């Protein structure tokens, strides 16, 4: 008798669309575009602006320490709100769950994507993005902005460690993130349209929307680019297999193309995205990244406004300053320069998401799901793949050594040393918990020092020294080192070290253990750093680059519980004056090409 076609689960997703839209006003359309943070939320906001989603940026949490419920009762309160709104829109709650659900104290951290690069295993990555998003609902939210499928070309670039590899074929074949997130397609998918398979998943994201990998000294972020052949071919194809694997959303990056700003280029947005790539999911700018289509950012917001809208982008991250964006948006709409089919086409995309993954009929969190939140089954894949994204690069100094790897996990004594032994937050590096990473105990988790200990023979004597000198080495009577050394957590624009040498003291305590006792040197980067003077003094060393809160990972394969098969999937330069430097370059003169990796067999 009030059944209202749009409310009703059992009709096409089109349907309930077009049922949807076409009662709609213009605030509710505008407000449907509108993306605000947790920060400037509130029910009044939410409720009178018709607000259609909502994200926590890199640190926003509703209290430090909070728990799974804690994140589900916020989404819940700001989704009660939305609801209660005229046409009840569910709002879509999206965050950076990267390498994991990496916001939350207490989910598992998996390695970050560069090391899942030198895995080469897409059914792993496919098999973390089920466990990811199945952590993401334990929060309470609904969407991931994720795969960051970049390929990055320069190691100097801060996000390096968010590529899986140099080489766009193997971000191509990592694309199983997605289905694994959103789960699988049906049999007979249209490539471009988006898919999620109900409330045990997420809606994913492919970012950022294109060439954010391409160079300038560090592809370091504001017209990251170079020509119709860089595009072609190394930049866009994956976002190719993401369309196969129904990706939901794309999301726009802060770089130019040509000279043209991303979130001003209709041409690549609107004509090749979703015109020629047949993309009918939704277009997320970056956050402010409208803002910067100008310089300085921010001053001519107008402009913004309508360059990006008009450039085919269908929801603006504000994230913040929301009400300007309405009034102008509004205006404009008011006014005639952008036309109600634009506005139209952004909403039926964001409401075709929306309804396509089952939020209409499951707006709210399931308390039962709060216990996926660091789940011991995650956590024991998550171990897995740090084991298996671990690159072997020595493993003896000369041809007649034994050698070091693996080690014996009973012996009188033996030393753990160094910064990266026992800090969590630098093993897991950046976007972690989150207005950056951070260093120690940040979250549940177990250290290399922790792994150690828990893995060797009680008769073992574990002793640590963060940094110990070359006498205490020697004196100590230790059979064998493990020392652990490397990056501090950074991005783009803050602890980026653009001479890529590891922070001292790193070299200093391998010198002065492995001058002491036989060594294996555990590097924690999130990229290939200066390495000879690592590799010079140890006995063994191994990239383990960024693996996440599951340390016991790089031991199962220091003792050899399982043998070393992971391989470069970055090239290693010998200096970074000859940087980039990338598979297939004219001069191509690596210390280690792409695709090295030593191997040992399982004790």
């Amino acid at each position: 008798a009030d059944y209202v076609l749009y409310k009703d689960a059992t009709k096409p997703v089109e349907d309930r669309v077009a049922d949807l839209l076409g009662r709609m006003t213009l605030a509710e359309k505008i407000g449907q575009m509108t993306q605000i943070e947790r920060l400037v939320a509130t029910p009044d906001v939410l409720r009178d602006n018709f607000i259609g989603s909502l994200l926590s940026g890199g640190g926003s949490v509703p209290r430090k320490g909070a728990t799974a419920k804690e994140w589900q009762d916020m989404v819940d309160g700001f989704q009660k709100a939305c609801m209660s709104t005229r046409l009840g829109i569910p709002m879509i709650y999206g965050i950076d769950a990267v390498h994991g659900q990496n916001n939350v104290y207490g989910a598992t951290i998996f390695p970050h994507n560069v090391g899942l690069g030198a895995t080469r295993d897409p059914y792993l990555v496919k098999r973390i993005g089920e466990a990811t998003a199945l952590e993401v609902r334990a929060t309470g939210i609904q969407y991931a902005f994720a795969p960051c499928i970049a390929v990055c070309r320069d190691p100097r670039w801060g996000r390096c460690y968010e590529s899986y590899s140099e080489d766009r074929r193997i971000v191509q074949s990592m694309t199983e993130l997605i289905p694994g997130l959103q789960g699988d397609v049906p049999k007979d998918f249209t490539s471009g349209m988006p898919f999620v398979a109900g409330k045990n998943k997420v809606a994913a994201c492919a970012k950022h929307f294109v060439g954010d990998g391409g160079t300038v000294d560090g592809i370091n972020e504001n017209n990251t680019i170079i020509n119709r052949e860089g595009l072609m071919n190394i930049h866009m194809p994956a976002y190719k297999n993401a369309m196969d694997k129904g990706v939901s959303t794309v999301m726009i990056s802060y770089s130019s193309w040509n000279g043209v700003k991303m979130h001003a280029n209709q041409d690549l947005v609107t004509g090749y995205l979703k015109d020629t790539l047949k993309f009918k999911g939704f277009v997320i700018s970056d956050w402010e990244g409208i803002d910067r289509i100008t310089t300085p950012a921010g001053s001519d917001y107008s402009y913004s406004v309508k360059a990006s809208i008009l450039a085919g982008l269908d929801m603006i991250m504000v994230p913040n300053k929301y009400q300007q964006f309405i009034s102008i948006l509004t205006g404009h709409v008011n006014g005639g320069v952008i036309p109600m089919s634009r506005i139209d086409d952004a909403v039926t995309r964001i409401l075709r998401v929306k309804f396509t993954m089952g939020l209409f009929e499951n707006p709210y969190a399931d308390p039962a799901m709060a216990e996926q939140l660091g789940k011991q089954e995650h956590r024991d894949l998550a171990r897995e793949a740090a084991r298996k994204s671990l690159v072997l690069l020595k493993n003896g100094k000369t041809s007649t050594d034994a050698p070091l790897l693996p080690l014996p996990k009973k012996a009188p004594k033996i030393l753990v040393a160094g910064s990266h032994a026992d800090n969590l937050g630098y093993q897991c590096g950046g976007w972690t918990i989150e207005h950056q990473g951070d260093t120690g105990r940040t979250t549940v988790g177990t250290t290399i020092l922790e792994a150690v200990k828990a893995a060797v023979d009680p008769s073992t004597v574990v002793v640590f020294a963060e940094n110990p000198d070359a006498e205490f080495v020697k004196s100590g009577g230790f059979s064998y080192a493990i020392v652990a050394v490397g990056e501090h957590p950074y991005t783009e624009t803050k602890g980026d070290n653009l001479n890529l040498t590891i922070p001292e003291p790193g070299l200093s305590t391998v010198q002065a253990v492995c001058g002491g006792v036989r060594c294996a040197t555990v590097l924690i980067s999130g990229r290939p750093v200066v390495v000879q003077p690592l590799l010079a003094a140890s006995d063994a060393l191994v990239a383990a680059w960024l693996p996440g809160s599951e340390g016991q990972g790089v031991t199962d394969a220091l003792f050899g519980d399982f043998g070393f098969t992971g391989r470069l999937p970055r090239t290693w330069f010998k200096s970074v004056d000859q940087l980039p430097m990338n598979v297939g370059d004219a001069h191509y003169d690596p210390l280690f090409r792409l695709g090295y990796g030593l191997t040992t067999n399982a004790t």
